[PDB]
């Protein structure tokens, strides 16, 4: 009578605290069980039986794992108020206008992660950031910015996170996205797997997002 | 140069309130410095001033040690982070009391080291004789709003934590005059070079804008 999911800390600042709310009040009887924990530690989790359903940014395939993705998220640059960068806030920025600025990347947890996830957009397109510093936390690079030490690249969703002079500007490369993934065992087959499903289905439906017949 | 550059130390809860704009004037009133920012709790600022690691630290924690001297900034007011479906959610723009909180899920943070934000808040409760039960520790603050945001209880938080907004999240006030989290800079027990005492002065520009009630000799004596 206990479910397990795990998420990546960066999914708390979008829909997944209203998705697990939405499946909480349908669930009095479950035991829900809510642990953060990075994509590589999720895929040994669902192997293991440690979670049931994994919330992550990067898709590492393994042949026990189904992942589906549920949508691409939007990166953003955050900077200064004052910054050149947010003079083109309304319209927006590419990637290659960032190179010689001061970039704060994140986490400095066990790689990959979205710092590596950061590095390889740029290295995608032969683009080289000279000036990179790594550190903690989301927050961290944030304040950071705002303190006026540099700009950093983030989820849309970080806007939850309103700091004083601090501005986030829109990226314009279509490939400038985070995606976000479920991933479960292979096997799969539970009435509550389905019903957390049926659960993002039905909140992305509220919101309104673009999705395949046989999504989910 | 070394002499030219300043190491300041800080607890990560601040970023969400005035600490950055205040490195930014600073940093922005003195080009000739070079500015260094360490994220490290209270316990490991005393380690950092007595070694020179840094030489300012920020903290929300009076540790009391020889070696070093603080001066309270300000006490910040606390809040609780409930759902917005939470009976507690009708309080919002009054407000509620410490005893209103006390069968309540409440989740506390950090999970680092004591005495950190969680054994001070319970010290706040057991300082009048209450004893909340369904207590759970949780690692970082977002982690606790996250969580408030899914629907698993509410969080005792900075009044500045309301940076963070979160859909179904709502702060409602603590009334309780002692429900607060004192913030102070800490620095070596000598006298302040020009560069802190520096520091100090912005510190001083920025509360003056704010507004908030000092204290005729707070951070005062440069000459
Ligand atoms: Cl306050």
């Amino acid at each position: 009578k206990t479910i397990r999911i795990g998420f990546v800390g960066s999914l708390l600042f979008g829909l997944l605290p209203r998705i697990i709310h939405l499946y909480r009040q349908a669930h009095p009887n479950l035991r829900i069980e809510l642990y953060e924990m990075g994509t590589k530690a999720q895929t040994e989790a669902l192997k293991e039986g440690r979670i049931d359903a994994g919330f992550g940014r990067l898709k590492i395939s393994d042949p026990a794992i189904k992942r589906t993705l549920l949508r691409n998220e939007r990166l953003m640059v955050a900077v200064h108020a004052s910054h050149p960068l947010n003079q083109m806030k309304d319209k927006g920025v590419h990637l290659n206008d960032l190179i010689d600025e001061k970039i704060l990347l994140y986490p400095s947890s066990p790689k990959p992660n979205f710092s590596t996830h950061v590095m390889n957009i740029f290295s995608d397109h032969g683009l080289e950031p000279t000036k990179i510093n790594e550190v903690r936390e989301v927050q961290l690079a944030l304040g950071l910015v705002a303190a006026g030490e540099g700009i950093s690249l983030v989820p849309a969703s970080t806007q939850s996170i309103q700091l004083f002079n601090l501005s986030y500007v829109p990226l314009l490369d279509p490939d400038a996205i985070t995606p976000i993934y479920i991933a479960v065992r292979n096997m799969e087959e539970s009435t509550y797997i389905y019903s957390l499903y049926e659960t993002i289905r039905q909140i992305y439906a509220y919101e309104g997002f673009t999705e395949p017949p046989n999504w989910l």
